[PDB]
């Protein structure tokens, strides 16, 4: 089903325009079908209910969870810092990820019509933090590790300081570059948090 | 009398844009739930946005209290200042829920243009603060080199933003008592040299 495929896009890529352009809410699965050239039971079809829909579009741009793992497992450390490096520097050379994230943050509330789409993200940075826990925990990296700074916290106040990142700067792009400032900007965290930075 | 009224709305409004979310919900509803008429919604706050931006004020702090608190050392006032931001997450459940909003509950559309705009501004001003704070020459050489004030003002804030952010998404991440302290830890220990 190539014919198939063809009208999945076409509904995710007007689901985005509109999404962006007016919020989730005020979308509907019917101006979406309308956008996107379409009868409102071809998306129901194919996405079942706008939660699903709006998954399906986060999924475009999320990383699998054995990429992540390969990335991780030469330091580790050095290999998550790259990691979050190049995800804050993606901000400005992927525009469709700015433009999903822009909606996932900015343009969408999560009430109980999206409950789907909050537990699967939930889900989502919840293994990210399981990860970077686990690396952390390792004892290679560890040790290096200040002391009363413990696996559990690092990985949140890291994953806090990313996301906030990302919160700031798509609410507000004056605030830095993401090419020239990621560095500057994820420095201390790492500084604070590993001895030997 | 008159104020009376006021936080009888603005309740009912906070109940509801959690409840349901803000693009949801209408001002007719909020009237209903306040046990009001649309008429004295209106009246009071003008439109949905201003209604929601006051709603904030309730849980913002002025600009006049952030600056005298930042200006023996304004360093660690600065760490206390966000240690006790990030814990009151759980001492003030006002806050927490206005914030859930704010954060989880709604959208910023055409709509609410107003409320953003404000928001930002607000951000914009304790981004300001800082910077400046970390500009001043007692406080600027003691960051490690390389390190501007624009860029730990920057930082700083991406953090407790995302804490914030994190938390309420999920309170299961960590305890805004007992953890804030350790969350916030590295982030000063990367800014300044002797801390």
């Amino acid at each position: 089903k190539e014919d198939s495929e063809k009208t999945r896009t076409a509904i995710l890529l007007a689901a985005e325009e509109l999404f962006l352009e007016k919020g989730v809410s005020h979308t509907s699965l019917e101006q979406i079908a309308r956008a996107a050239g379409v009868t409102r039971g071809a998306v129901y079809w194919h996405f079942q209910n706008k939660a699903h829909l709006f998954n399906e579009m986060l999924n475009q741009v999320r990383l699998p969870p054995e990429q992540l793992t390969e990335r991780l497992s030469s330091d580790p450390l050095r290999s998550l810092y790259d990691l979050c490096l190049e995800a804050v520097q993606s901000l400005l050379t992927q525009e469709k990820k700015r433009r999903i994230l822009t909606i996932l943050m900015q343009r969408c509330e999560f009430t109980e019509e999206l409950r789907e789409a909050q537990e699967r993200n939930n889900a989502f940075v919840q293994m990210f933090i399981e990860l970077c826990e686990q690396l952390f925990a390792r004892d290679e990296c560890r040790v290096r590790l200040h002391p009363g700074m413990t696996p559990r916290i690092a990985s949140r106040a890291l994953h806090a300081l990313i996301l906030g990142l990302f919160n700031d700067w798509l609410r507000d792009p004056r605030l830095f570059d993401p090419d020239t400032d990621a560095e500057h900007l994820l420095e201390p965290m790492f500084r604070g948090l590993v001895r030997d930075w």
